[PDB]
């Protein structure tokens, strides 16, 4: 489970996972690992969440939050996306290759795109915006 | 009385109502019914509210929040704005041309003007930024 | 204490207070005293907050919060800084040739850049976007 500040609170809403991601690779071992989620606007996923592309400018553009709270494809196919909280830069890694339990450069240097802004060693956001 | 997302939170504030508006032409029957209203920002008729003029951009600009718990110009002159919440898109209509219990279509298009954001069937919205 | 709107909410964090600013100009007499401070984003007092200058844009780009709840840096180098909140305009003064209780027109003419909106004789504010 990913720590967040729980003084500055938590908005986090279900949504159906997208069907084609492999998203068994986006756990980490024993360890919690954060990581952004964008929805699919329109199509036949519309509405459906997948793992954001940080090179695809318009999965940037909509990202809706980031996973928190684990997932299990297999046992549930909606995922808890949290839209707003403050969570440590040490939990948030975009990428199979990104260590767990280290800030992850990709998303610090696209933090502004990411609409996501740094803060006493932690990720604020608010994808309700 | 309008829904809206206990979870998300819900921040109101009384506002005096602009005298010059017809404001019996907006109920709906015995349905819910939200709509946007603007503050005038300076004249004579400053911090009141008015229904937004969707064709006017200072009008647009100047939103302030939405009327989710009914109004009575007659009874009270003052009308409760809420400022930020997420409401059903179900219930808002910004005319008295528009079908009670139907997303309005100039409120999803202008969306982006007027810095609301639907989500799973909700607009969030918050006017204090 | 400076009020501020409890429906609102508030959200705050401590700060590590910049060492090279005469702290002691900051107070008022016997009456509240609310000011913006910005954080040095890199530097050797990185993390640091001080005084927002308003004649600076980066300053004004990095306003972290107000100081609403006193300071003493004589007792203690930290100061409690609300990123987030509804403040009435009579209590913050950005500078010392600022009279207390009174609106500092340098605040409202700047509100636009600092990211301040004024509704019902209140600052709105939240700087952990």
């Amino acid at each position: 489970r990913v720590p967040r500040l729980h003084a500055y609170g938590v908005f986090a809403l279900p949504f159906p996972m997208d069907p084609d991601v492999e998203w068994g690779n986006w756990f980490a071992g024993p360890h919690p690992k954060a990581f952004l989620v964008s929805v699919h606007p329109s199509g036949p996923k519309a509405g459906h969440v997948y793992p954001t592309d940080l090179s695809d400018p318009d999965s940037v553009a909509n990202v809706i939050g980031m996973v928190l709270d684990g997932h299990d494809y297999e046992a549930d196919h909606n995922v808890t996306v949290t839209l707003r909280a403050a969570v440590p830069i040490e939990y948030v890694q975009q990428g199979i290759e990104a260590p767990p339990l280290q800030p992850d450069p990709a998303v610090l240097n696209a933090a502004p795109q990411l609409k996501l802004k740094v803060i006493k060693g932690h990720y604020f956001f608010d994808y309700t915006r």
